[PDB]
């Protein structure tokens, strides 16, 4: 009741999304309505609050039905790359939003809380130069054609009890993405999307994954390619560039690069703040 809706904006992981005007403020906000420890979950991210995540402005348990009402963004991560598929990204606007991203991870992930779904879509941008992360802590308090192009090798091979590693994965795969215009890993079912990571990286093995091989989902029988080189994985990147990634691509989620050590990387030493060029 206190809100028009404009516009549906279309139908996102947990349901539909609106842009809506709140009719007693006049402010335009994203409405997602969702398809009681949820409740909680949910409640406690309205205090998760920083630059680089999309504020949870409210949530509005009614009719037993559920409203998540958040801050609006006008444009995400993979409209801007469709529009920049002739062009590509500038590079220090692909650094920026790299930085801006790994900053809101750190942030969630110093409270330990993990986004675990990932994806361009999610990745919401604004005017000032600034790129914001959608549905942050959602998965965890309802669960999750959705994507795995973006999830991590634990996640894919049967880990409960995965950790804040998986987000440093996708984040990698969109960085990866941002740079050669293509995604890096487009599987259609999850045994093609870990034989897509493991034609490009190898099949782990031991050696780089203590514990791999007890994993539940994990088989003997996979087949076993060698690793390919990151030079020709994302050309025409930097040595920076292509050392922070393979640190942000390692399999053992516990030699992966953590969000806070990677703000440290080499790679950022030169970092600004671009404005992107947007047609809202
Ligand atoms: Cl899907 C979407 N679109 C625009 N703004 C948003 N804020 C949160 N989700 C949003």
């Amino acid at each position: 009741e206190n809100f028009q809706k404009v516009e549906k904006i279309g139908e996102g992981t947990y349901g539909v999304v609106y842009k809506a005007r709140n009719k007693l403020t006049g402010e335009v906000v994203a409405l997602k309505k969702i398809r009681s420890t949820a409740i909680r979950e949910i409640s406690l991210l309205k205090e998760l609050n920083h630059p680089n995540i999309v504020k949870l402005l409210d949530v509005i348990h009614t009719e037993n039905k559920l409203y998540l009402v958040f801050e609006f963004l006008h444009q995400d991560l993979k409209k801007f790359m469709d529009a920049s598929a002739l062009t590509g990204i500038p590079l220090p606007l692909i650094k920026s939003y790299l930085f801006q991203l790994l900053q809101g991870l750190a942030f969630c992930h110093s409270h330990r809380v993990l986004h675990r779904d990932l994806k361009p879509q999610n990745l919401l941008i604004n005017t000032e130069g600034a790129i914001k992360l959608a549905d942050f802590g959602l998965a965890r308090a309802f669960g999750v054609v959705v994507t795995l192009w973006y999830r991590a090798p634990e996640i894919l091979l049967g880990c409960k009890y995965y950790s804040t590693a998986v987000d440093i994965w996708s984040l990698g795969c969109i960085f990866a993405e941002m740079v050669t215009r293509r995604a890096l890993f487009p599987g259609d079912s999850e045994i093609d999307q870990l034989f897509r990571i493991f034609r490009t990286l190898g099949t782990p093995d031991e050696v780089v994954w203590p514990g791999v091989t007890s994993m539940p989902d994990y088989k003997p029988s996979f087949p076993k390619w060698a690793r390919q080189d990151f030079s020709k994985v994302v050309p025409p990147l930097d040595e920076d560039g292509r050392s922070l990634l393979s640190q942000m691509l390692h399999y053992d989620p516990n030699k992966r690069i953590s969000a806070k050590a990677a703000l440290a990387h080499p790679f950022f030493q030169d970092v600004t703040k671009p404005v992107p060029h947007l047609r809202l």
